[PDB]
This record gives C-alpha cells, sequence and structure tokens, in this order.
C-alpha cells in the first residue's frame, strides 16, 4: 500500500455538483443507481478518476449513452474522453450482509446502515470520494416494507410510494452541498422518541431518536442532551441548527463512537442508551459529550468541511474543544479539565513518543482511518485551547465568526482557520502555526531566582522537543505559559514589571528566555502551566512543601489537583525503583498527611477532592518513565492504595459515610458527592479485609443505581475480596442479555489483578454475552486486556502478546479498523525492556507475514519494526 502526502494535494480535475441516488435495498444484494452532474475543471485530456471498492459494475452511461471509453483499475473506475459538462449514470451492486468491516453499507442486527467517513462512500458506488467535492444529494430508498418500515437519509422527505410485492420507497433531499463522507442511509424497524426544539430565531426542529424496539426507556437522556447541545451552541457560539429535522439512530454494531452525518447522525448505542440501573454517572456524562460533539459538527465539520483528510483536526480539534467547553459549562469545569489533562498526559503523550507519532496536521498517511487519533482529537483541542488562551473569549469568538463568514459552504484548511483567528483578533499566529506541523511533546524546563535586595523574581524558561520517529528536525514553539505567584499567606502577588502590569500568560517563544518580575515582596511559590496552558511536560524542581502549599492555597482547583499529581509522581518513581530492588513501599508521613488534609477539608469541592483522591492510572504512571516496567507500576499502584487505606482508614470511612445519598439524581452536585464517596470506597476496599468485604458487598446489594453497584463490583475485583466471585456471577445472571451492561463486566474481567486473568479472558471468548462480530464486545474484553492490564498483557512469558496476535489474525480479515485500534499496545515495544521488546517484535513479525494483511495494520507494523 502506497502512502499519500499532504504536499501532493491538488484541486480535482472534475467536480460533481448534484447526485441522485437510488437504492434497491436488500441485505444480500443491493443495487445502487447513481446519477451525478459533473463539470470538468482540468485539461480536456484528463480522465475522470472515480474511487470504488468491492463494487460489481453493471453499467456506465454518459448523457444516457452507454460508454465504451472506460477501464476498471485497482480501487478505481477511470472514464476517458468526456465533455466539459455531463451526466454520469453508474449502476452497481453491493452486498451488505458480507460487510464485516462495517465500512460502507452494512448490517447492524436486522437494520441496514452506513458509515462513510473517511472513505466508505466508495464502498457504495463509484465516486469522487474526497472531501473537497461537495454535491447536493437526493436519495431514493426502495425496500421490503415489513423488514424496513423506516427508510432514512439526510434531509427531508420529498417523495414516498408503495410498489407491488410488499416494497415501498421514500426519497430524501438535503439542500446543503456535502462531501460524501456525510452521506447516510438507515433502513430498519425502530422505536422512535420524538420531540421538538425551537431555535432562538423561531425555527422549529423535529427531533427524532431511533432505537431498537424496546429501548425507549433508555432514550430520554440522549434527547435531553441533544436539546441542551442545541441551546448551548446558541448561547456560547451563536449557532443555530439549519434544517427541519434532526435524526439520531442508535446502532449496536459501530466501530467508533458516533458520526455527524448531516441531519442523520448514526451513533454507537453505547453513546445513546442510559437508564439509572444500566448506566453510570460517567456513561451519562459521555452520552452528553458525544451527543454534543456530533451536534457541534453541524457547523465545525458540515457547514465548513475539510479540503482534504490531512486537515482532519480542522474539524476534530475544534469540535472536541467545543464538546469540552459544553461539558465544562454545564458541569464541573475543573473535573473536565482534570480528566482531559489525564488523557493528554497519560495516553496522548505516549502516542507522541511512539512509532505512530504525527503532527495534528499529518504529512503522510497510508490508511486515513488510522489517523482518528488522540493526537488529532485531544492534542488538536489543546491547540485550539491555546488559541483561546492567547486571544481571549471575545477575540476567539470574533475569529469563529470570521471563519464561518469566509468559509461557510466550503471545504477549508487548518491554515484557513488560523488565518481567520489572526485576522479577527490582530494577534500574530505565524509562529504558533508550528503546532500544526511539528509532532512530539515539548519539554519546558523552569528555574527560578528570588532577589530580596531588588524584590525581583526571575523565571528562566527553556524548551525543546525531542526528535520523533517521524521527524528528525524540531524547532521552538509559541508556548502560552500561564503562571501565578503566591506569597506566604496564600495570596496572589501582582505581576508587574517597570511600573506596568504583565499578563500572566507568558509567551515562551524561544529555546531559552528570562522573565523578570518587579515588586515581588515575598519569595513566591509559583503555580506554573496554569490550567495546563500548553500541551507540554514541565520540569521544575518542586519541594514537597511547595506542592502541599499549592494543594491548600492555589486559587484554581486544577492547580490544587496538578500539585497533588507532582507530589505523587516523585513517590511513584521512588517506589517503582524500589519494587525492582524487591523493597517495600516507602512514603513520607508528610505525604500521607497532605491527602488526609484533603479528606477532612470542609471547604474543598467534593468534585475536586474526589479527583485528588483518584490515583493516576497505570497509563499515566507509565509516562513518568523512559523505560516502562508494567509489573512494577501495577504493583506500586496497588501498594500505594493499600498504604493510604491503612494510614487514612478512619478518615476514609467517615467521608464515605458523610456522602451517602439516598436519592439518585444525574445532577452535578450529586455526581460529585458520589464520586468522592466511591473514591473513598476504593481505598477502603484495599484496607482490612473483613470490613472491606462487608462494605463492598452491602453497597453492591443495596445500590439503587449502576454507578454505585459498579463501583462496588470493581472494588471487589481490584482488591480480590471474598465476595468477588458471588457478585460477578450475580451480575452475569442479571445482565447477560444486555451487551452494553456486560461490557462493564468484561472490562472488570480483563483488568483483574488475578493471577489467572488471561485464562479467564480466553475462556470469555466463549461467553454467552461475547461475540467477535461486535466492536464494543471486542473493545471491552480484548481491548481492555491489552490496553488496560499492561501488567498481564506484558506477562514475562509472552502469553499476552501471543493472545493478541491470535485475536489480530482474526480481526485483520474481519474488521481491520478494530484490529488497528487493538494493535496499539504492541507498537509501543521500544518503551519496554529488551526481553519484552524481542517478544513483541516477534509478534509484530508474525503479523507482518499474514496473508491479506490489511493496509490498516501494515502501516502500524512497518513503523513499529523500523
Ligand atoms: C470509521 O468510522 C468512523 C470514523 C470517524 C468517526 C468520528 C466522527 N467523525 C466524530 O468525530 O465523532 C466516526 C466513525
Ligand atoms: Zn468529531
Amino acid at each position: 500500500p502506497q502512502a499519500k502526502y499532504r504536499h501532493d494535494y491538488r484541486a480535482p480535475d472534475y467536480q460533481i455538483t448534484d447526485i441522485d441516488l437510488t437504492f434497491d435495498l436488500d441485505a444480500q444484494k443491493t443495487v445502487v443507481t447513481a446519477v451525478s452532474q459533473a463539470v470538468r475543471h482540468g485539461a480536456s485530456d484528463a480522465p475522470l478518476r472515480l474511487n470504488g471498492e468491492d463494487l460489481k459494475l453493471v453499467s456506465v452511461h454518459i448523457n444516457d449513452e452507454p460508454w465504451t471509453a472506460w477501464k476498471e483499475e485497482e480501487g478505481a473506475l477511470v472514464i476517458s474522453n468526456l465533455p466539459e459538462r455531463f451526466t454520469l449514470k453508474i449502476i452497481n451492486e453491493i452486498s451488505p450482509a458480507a460487510n464485516t468491516a462495517l465500512e460502507g453499507l452494512y448490517q447492524s442486527g436486522d437494520a441496514l446502515c452506513t458509515q462513510c467517513e473517511a472513505e466508505g462512500f466508495r464502498h457504495i458506488t463509484y465516486y469522487l470520494d474526497r472531501p473537497d467535492v461537495l454535491a447536493r444529494f437526493t436519495t431514493k430508498i426502495i425496500a421490503d416494507k415489513i423488514k424496513y418500515p423506516f427508510l432514512l437519509s439526510n434531509g427531508n422527505r420529498v417523495a414516498q410510494g408503495e410498489l407491488e410485492n410488499g416494497r415501498h420507497w421514500v426519497q430524501w433531499q438535503d439542500p446543503f452541498p456535502k462531501p460524501c463522507y456525510l452521506f447516510a442511509l438507515v433502513a430498519g424497524d425502530f422505536d422512535v422518541l420524538r420531540d421538538t426544539f425551537t431555535t432562538r430565531s423561531g425555527r422549529e426542529v423535529a427531533l427524532e431518536l431511533y432505537v431498537d424496539r424496546g429501548n425507549l426507556d433508555r432514550a430520554p437522556w440522549a434527547m435531553t442532551s441533544l436539546k441542551n447541545s442545541m441551546k448551548w451552541d446558541e448561547e456560547r457560539f451563536g449557532l443555530e441548527y439549519d434544517l427541519d429535522i434532526y435524526m439520531i439512530v442508535a446502532v449496536d454494531f459501530f466501530n467508533m463512537g458516533a458520526m455527524e452525518n448531516k441531519g442523520l447522525n448514526i451513533f454507537n448505542s453505547k453513546y445513546v442508551l442510559a437508564r439509572t440501573d444500566t448506566a453510570t454517572d460517567k456513561d451519562y456524562l459521555d452520552i452528553e459529550r458525544v451527543i454534543g460533539h456530533e451536534y457541534f459538527h453541524n457547523w465545525t465539520g458540515n457547514r465548513v468541511t475539510c479540503r482534504d483528510w490531512f486537515q482532519l483536526s480542522l474539524k476534530e480539534g475544534l469540535t472536541v474543544f467545543r464538546d469540552q467547553e459544553f461539558s465544562s459549562d454545564l458541569g464541573s469545569r475543573a473535573v473536565n479539565r482534570i480528566n482531559n489533562v489525564r488523557t493528554m498526559r497519560g495516553l496522548q503523550f505516549a502516542e507522541d513518543a511512539s512509532p505512530m507519532a504525527h503532527p495534528i496536521r499529518p504529512d503522510m498517511v497510508i490508511e486515513m482511518n488510522n489517523f482518528y487519533t488522540l493526537t488529532v482529537y485531544e492534542k488538536g483541542a489543546e491547540v485550539i485551547r491555546m488559541i483561546h488562551t492567547l486571544l481571549g473569549e471575545e477575540n476567539f469568538q470574533k475569529g469563529m465568526q470570521l471563519y464561518f463568514e469566509r468559509h461557510d459552504g466550503s471545504a477549508a484548511t487548518c491554515d484557513d482557520f488560523v488565518q481567520a483567528m489572526e485576522d479577527a483578533s490582530n494577534v500574530d499566529l505565524s509562529h504558533f502555526r508550528r503546532w500544526y506541523s511539528q509532532s512530539g511533546t515539548p519539554i519546558v524546563t523552569v528555574k527560578d531566582d528570588y532577589n530580596p535586595e531588588t524584590e525581583q523574581y526571575t523565571l528562566t524558561i527553556s524548551q525543546r522537543t525531542p526528535a520523533t520517529p517521524d521527524q528528525a528536525e524540531k524547532q521552538p514553539l509559541h508556548i502560552p505559559f500561564a503562571i501565578e505567584l503566591y506569597d506566604n499567606e496564600g495570596k496572589v502577588i501582582p505581576l508587574q514589571k517597570g511600573g506596568h502590569p504583565v499578563n500572566s500568560v507568558l509567551n515562551v517563544t524561544q529555546a531559552e528566555q528570562t522573565f523578570v518580575f518587579d515588586n515581588v515582596y515575598f519569595q513566591p511559590v509559583p503555580a506554573l502551566l496554569c490550567e495546563f496552558s500548553a500541551p507540554v511536560k514541565l520540569e521544575y524542581k518542586w519541594s514537597d512543601q511547595q506542592l502541599t502549599f499549592l494543594m491548600r492555597h492555589a486559587r484554581n482547583d486544577f492547580s490544587r489537583w496538578d500539585a497533588a499529581q507532582s507530589l505523587l509522581a516523585t513517590y511513584i518513581k521512588l517506589n517503582v525503583a524500589r519494587h525492582q530492588q524487591g523493597q517495600p513501599l516507602s512514603l513520607p508521613v508528610h505525604v500521607a498527611d497532605a491527602f488526609r488534609a484533603v479528606l477532612l477539608d470542609e471547604k474543598i469541592d467534593p468534585a475536586l477532592a474526589a479527583e485528588i483522591l483518584t490515583l493516576p492510572s497505570v497509563n499515566e504512571m507509565a509516562e513518568l518513565f523512559d523505560i516502562i516496567d508494567p509489573i512494577a507500576i501495577a504493583e506500586v499502584r496497588e501498594a500505594l492504595t493499600r498504604t493510604l487505606a491503612t494510614e487514612l482508614a478512619d478518615e476514609l470511612l467517615a467521608i464515605y459515610n458523610a456522602n451517602y445519598q439516598s436519592e439518585y439524581r444525574v445532577e452535578h452536585e450529586d455526581i460529585a458527592k458520589r464520586t468522592l464517596r466511591n473514591a473513598c470506597l476504593r481505598f477502603l476496599a484495599f484496607g482490612e479485609t473483613h470490613l472491606a468485604d462487608v462494605l463492598v458487598s452491602k453497597q453492591f446489594h443495596e445500590a439503587n443505581n449502576m454507578t454505585d453497584a459498579l463501583a462496588a463490583l470493581s472494588a471487589a475485583v481490584a482488591a480480590q475480596l471474598p465476595c468477588r466471585d458471588a457478585l460477578m456471577q450475580e451480575y452475569d445472571d442479571k445482565w447477560h442479555q444486555n451487551g452494553l451492561v456486560m461490557d462493564k463486566w468484561f472490562i472488570l474481567q480483563a483488568t483483574s489483578p488475578a493471577a489467572n486473568v488471561l485464562e479467564t479472558v480466553r475462556g470469555l471468548l466463549q461467553h454467552r454475552s461475547f461475540t467477535m462480530s461486535n466492536p464494543n464486545r471486542i473493545r471491552s474484553l480484548i481491548g481492555a486486556f491489552a490496553g488496560s492490564n499492561p501488567a498481564a498483557f506484558h506477562a514475562e512469558d509472552g502469553s499476552g502478546y501471543l493472545f493478541l496476535v491470535e485475536m489480530l489474525t482474526d480481526l485483520n480479515s474481519r474488521n481491520p479498523q478494530v484490529a488497528s485500534r487493538l494493535i496499539e499496545p504492541l507498537i509501543r515495544l521500544k518503551r519496554y525492556d529488551a526481553k519484552r521488546q524481542e517478544k513483541m517484535r516477534a509478534a509484530l513479525e508474525q503479523l507482518k507475514g499474514l496473508e491479506n494483511l490489511s493496509g490498516d495494520l501494515y502501516e502500524k507494523i512497518t513503523k513499529a519494526l523500523a
């Protein structure tokens, strides 16, 4: 498979302006008729090159003339000797039932549905399957009425009819030109939740949520969240919905989360269905965020689209920024910020050190579906947030407005977006643009000096980015570096210099620079990189007491949590070294006392307290280390939990009890209290065994919501408590028919600390609730093993690697997109010791040798083995 390069972009030789589709739908054989209106822009001698995959061509006509000047080639239909303007008619056949890759038109249970992003429309018909070709669609769907009573496409219904033999049809039209990746079709039998939203200006929009029969009891939160998204986008961004109907369809078989198809979003049912007995607080907030995200794409992705796929972050960084701002405004901003920074530092930084490292605007891609990444998404959003930090809200919104003014109805680039922000704000972003083209994580080193004679405080700040596997050359970035300086009473020292205030966002633009601040009347405790102001590693030689000071005094909740993380990081490192030497956990008394203080502080928001009391995950821990020792990290995480459980036992139990709530509500204050209570229960579970067993089994049985029941269950598994097997079996017996609920259980199984975990996981491939045909089940059993139990996955015997190879041998043929997500933990081999690295290399070499290796895996394996 040959790579494609960003620098190779050229405008298309032909455009399509209008496409009329007809589908004669049947799961074994669907016939597609596509009538396109095309215009040649290039040279008269250049052929029309259409993309297509696994299509059976029936006929090709040009202005109703059966055409002879064409040829099929790999991936393509090449049509020669065309007029400047013409009607193209293609008829072709496709097989939805055969589509196990879930790309194009496929089956989800008994429903037929589509996934077209990035390049799935070419699995439906021969087309210009590139996002700078925007066309007006009309879609006619013909099908069996009993099997497919609902026939859905983008837009509004324009025509409807009934035919003989029990067939009927519906035709849709969407007035807004779109790239084909935003085409959708759904056919099936559903329950339908119907509601309305009226826009600020008075447009009434019909809201329709399509769910499998018998799932309406699980649909109201998603509808609520849709309406909240619509309202928020009006309030915050000034953006209203632009069509008459908003349809969402929840499907059980879907490789990703959800898809922003215009007016007809298609969602993984995981990100729609919730009721208090089936879904946790986190599930509710994820549904909220994903419903928001897809809605927000209506402007940032649909009304303004991407010129080419290398501009994916244009829509995805910006839409993730918007989903984060939505969740943060409606809920806890500090909890959101903290979790997004957890993701950045613990997952995204690992990608940016890996063989798959790329800038947020990639330069080279083999399989575009491989570039829907933590980088493009989460680091993309940090890049947008940095523009917000440099511009401020008012100017950022001026930029958004200029962006839409300029680019509405078109496909644009990252550069276009940055230009709009520059022009609207008058802030120069020329240097800042390097964030789009340079990969890797910057390391920012800070030294300080306080001169009591002059009352000056000097920060010496340096930056460098290590070379990455993709780029041997690195240059300094424009790093917005926010600070705050605290005196001895915990008061903020005004920043100034030469008689003038100094903005607290320092512009760190050089490899090394100094910043001097005057009238600094007391040696400061600095808070550095406030609200994680740039996506960088910070190196500052913190004392423990500076960190516990910030935990008590810092004005922003984020900085209190970040200080806590720095305090723990020293001790995590210490204790992984100790584990390697066979020595027990060591923790200073003063460190435990800091966490005691957080537990007993009546002033602190319980939402913040819960996050300070949630230890970094094994993935966050691994980023502290050049070479990862995954057994040490897992065992130190457990031992640190057990140490704090012993040292804080009375305080944990008192806070656990104080935060008991007898009413369950999905409301942010209630969620906060519950997250704190359950953070205490986690430590209590690793305390004295009989008390732990009693507390956990009682919570499990007495819980009136899944949040609390799962928190107990998860604690029983993590602490290997006596009640574990009984509780695990009770859950299975109650919920085995409900795959989304069983996914939680599969995750618990795959992440168990138990010595025979892999044997249990392999046995669960035969479980009644497991199937290799369903991406969510795969993710929850196999993905969770490989990605979230790096201790068992990295068992010294190599057994974890071999297991994954067998699963990937299946999945390469069945569903390469899922396979490619699942290979990720093997491509991180260079972070492990030599013996592990040799085993992981041999696993990659076995996969490189598969017959019919997918492009998706080929790209990752070749980079990993370089
Ligand atoms: C291969 O199938 C998909 C690829 C991408 C997505 C993400 C969606 N655009 C979003 O950003 O939510 C969805 C599906
Ligand atoms: Zn998106």
